[PDB]
């Protein structure tokens, strides 16, 4: 209560207990004035495939959804070496010690007071009536390490556009326009304090777990199946051999590898790469509304040993790269790659085709061919495993309401939601500057310069499957490099920068198939 | 309570349940010092149509009486749609973190700092004792779009003028000075806030149907009617008809058509109409105390398509048009028109007189003639349409008290009330600055230069009608453009300006004569 008294403490830790663990985390947070307190719409120009129709919001938000931002690297190497699988359970989300600034320039140099009187407002969407977007891995979380300080994105979102003339920029009849003000939000002084909780609904673990088998590999290799096959058709009669005596690709089996499709492949070494100015020609592709999309990420087919895709699985970079760009002989230094070849004992890889199939009919006079499938997708009785959810990757996405979904899981890994966390939003309440005398009708343009800032927090309880695996011999873990370094790894340098060395995927243990 | 923490929260939504409608509002608002906190007494000059008495007053008042302000067009459309009537039934007020800063300048340059102890007073008046400005369609209310901040308008009146020598300006010994002090108000720091509440007494619905029939075909056109009447006298013999068989000008009818008068009416291409500098010279008029005042708008008849008049039907503006004039070869784009011909099944049209009439008494030997009656006026068995209410429009007015009044709603259209939602007035108190060491006696002449701010919020609770029809075709309702346009109907542009594309009734559905 009152400006002398602070409405909140810090919590960040970790407590594990049982099967449960819980994490809090908070930072502080710095909220500016977006848009001169205006919405705008926002369009692209001319025809292409990259047109849009949309407005930017006088509103910021906060996102927390990345994985990091509720972990530390020492959290999470206790978890993915000690369990087979994790899902989130419950979140509590609280805002407090907001405190409001204002800016004056008189001449060129500014002078920042405190203006105890200014409120920030404040609301969740819990129905999720505006456009939603997160899951889809923009900028702008909590940052991984607790010292540090980040400012709030901005909120907008873009609809419907349509054929003008020469312009596919040009909105249409049922383009939306969504008014955050016309949401019953709630208006804060420094001394009050906002709240909410949230509870998922039950969805799969993800699991932890590498395969200890292939799929083609499932069975018993001391004994024969009682399965016969025709082998060979020559000396004018049927011969039919029984399957067995250790030739493995003729067994019968019961599951067949996952869907896939190929994706054009790039050697991590330089030199021998084509020289290309650009990887948007060779990409896999899909199209909507008659323009055309990359297609990533795909299904996680691994691609081969020492080799790498275009957008085919997540990449991410240290805070040394700033820019649009970094270049090197082989992958940089700065680029964090994943791999998915951990699922290779089930999905398919990207070096080539699913399989052959027939050709042609056959008789006496002609011979039997076979043709190549590049390309699969589900059939009746096809297993395959979903990407891995990493320590920089997002934790879930929203499941987009539609008539029809398959296996509904995000193509970048996540846990899809039907009813995901309600989006935050947040804006300083405008204060307007000294009007004149004389009435006059139209909008106020100038307006007093301020921002505020506070701190957050967010706490998770996760819910997560105990191991129970009886093989004799020990397992890959995760461990620090073994190296002597200048800099110790998920460290400060001597200038006070943050790093993450790689990234960490959550499968080490195996599994049975 | 105190300075720290926030006196309420933001309310604005629509909340549709069952025949209840319940709409909220909010707007940031703000108050300058008017008249430099002082009585004027205002006045014209000489003789002529435009003279007046009145005075200006240092205080502002809250005018949220247009309807869009509690209406997005979103609801309005659903509105209109679904429903046959709506009226009023209660409202809520409330202001809320109220802030008071004053102004300092040194040299040319302005600081503006923010004093805690300064406060506001305001007051609403239940028993309209001072003059009723409200329902006299001035500007100055909550604008359409909830991001917008508005400034209050200053609140005036002006009373009988009297016949001076050459000026009819000259003050008459009735002529009324109201002091707004001498009324029992409520002073406001930061924290504390105000609220009241309203009720409005038993109206009738507004009828949202345009009519299925008209006047003159309500009839069942298979059977023929028994009453007789005189067609033709010739042959020296009286000769009466039976009126049927399908001629409709002949039968006899109960009720009869509107009234109204003629007015001038101006074709909406611009080279066919007559180049008048002016339409005062042309339009319609009545006067009173010696002077002639426009007739505007007169009762609702519709003109000629294709046609318009003048003051004889509303108008409105975008936020595009600023300046007192727009010009085009046809009706201004920023120009808003609307149009009573849904009513031309009952009321009458401009675009000539009312009817005909016997001129002269007959014989043998003088032929029987008629004239034109161009005006009309109530007489007993008539019925006839209300101007209809648009969303851009004034929701009611205040009958005047008088020993009678005819039919009394509001030539605007609206809702007539004997006893209107109570006007709110607001005023910053007056701080000196530092008087003199030596007593003077004459009155404080300069003031510390300080403006306030905050919140308000209006609640009314609408009653509706619902809609029980028949018929089996389907019917003429309101939908957005089918156009591509550059920016979307209702919604910002580019540069963050809010348009309303243009005016929308709320008749659409149909019903039986």
């Amino acid at each position: 209560d009152g400006v002398g008294q602070s409405s909140g403490n810090w919590h960040c830790d970790s407590v594990w207990m049982g099967d449960r663990v819980l994490t809090k985390s908070t930072r502080t947070w710095s909220l500016p004035t977006y848009n001169n307190h205006l919405y705008k719409q926002i369009n692209g120009s001319g025809t292409g495939d990259a047109v849009y129709f949309g407005y930017s919001t006088p509103w910021g938000y906060f996102d927390f959804n990345r994985f990091h931002c509720h972990f530390s690297p020492r959290d999470w190497q206790r978890l993915v070496n000690n369990h087979w699988g994790i899902r989130p359970r419950r979140l509590n989300f609280k805002l407090f010690n907001i405190q409001v600034k204002e800016v004056t320039t008189t001449d060129g140099t500014k002078t920042i007071a405190n203006n105890l009187t200014s409120t920030v407002q404040v609301f969740a969407d819990t129905e999720h009536q505006l456009p939603y977007i997160l899951g889809s891995a923009h900028e702008g979380c909590m940052p991984p390490f607790p010292a540090d300080v980040f400012m709030l994105p901005q909120y907008g979102y873009l609809t419907l556009n349509g054929p003008g003339s020469n312009n596919n920029n040009l909105s249409t009849p049922s383009s939306a326009f969504y008014c955050l003000e016309y949401f019953p939000s709630q208006m804060l002084r420094t001394g009050n304090n906002f709240v909410f909780t949230y509870e998922f609904e039950k969805v799969p673990f993800h699991s932890m777990f590498m395969h200890n088998q292939a799929l083609d590999r499932l069975m018993n290799p001391l004994v024969d199946q009682y399965l016969w096959y025709l082998d060979a058709t020559s000396g004018n009669n049927l011969t039919f051999r029984k399957a067995g005596a250790k030739n493995f690709p003729e067994y019968f089996r019961n599951w067949i590898p996952g869907p896939g499709c190929r994706n054009q492949q790039w050697n991590k070494v330089g030199t021998k790469n084509n020289p290309q100015t650009g990887t948007w020609a060779s990409a896999n592709k899909w199209r909507l509304q008659g323009r055309l999309n990359k297609y990533a990420p795909g299904q996680p087919n691994a691609p081969a040993e020492g080799f790498l895709t275009n957008a085919g699985d997540l990449a991410f970079a240290n805070a040394k790269a700033t820019g649009a760009t970094t270049a090197a002989g082989t992958v940089p230094a700065d680029i964090l790659l994943t791999s998915e070849s951990e699922t290779t004992t089930t999905n398919m890889m990207s070096n080539n085709g699913w399989g052959a199939i027939a050709s042609n009919n056959q008789n006496a006079s002609v011979a039997p061919t076979v043709q190549y499938e590049d390309s699969a997708h589900v059939l009746p009785g096809m297993v395959w495993q979903d990407r891995d959810i990493y320590l920089q990757g997002p934790i879930w996405a929203k499941i987009p309401e539609t008539d029809g979904h398959f296996h509904p899981s995000p193509l970048m890994g996540g846990f899809g939601l039907k009813n995901p966390p309600p989006q935050i939003l947040i804006k300083n309440t405008p204060v307007p500057a000294d009007p004149p005398t004389q009435f006059s009708s139209q909008k106020i343009n100038s307006f007093i310069t301020q921002y505020s800032t506070g701190q957050m927090t967010v706490e998770i309880e996760w819910e997560l499957r105990k191991e129970n695996s009886k093989r004799w011999n020990p397992e890959i873990q995760y461990t620090a490099n073994f190296n002597n370094s200048a800099n110790a790894q998920f460290s400060v340098n001597n200038n006070g920068l943050y790093i993450e060395d790689r990234t960490i995927g959550t499968r080490y243990l195996t599994h049975t198939l």
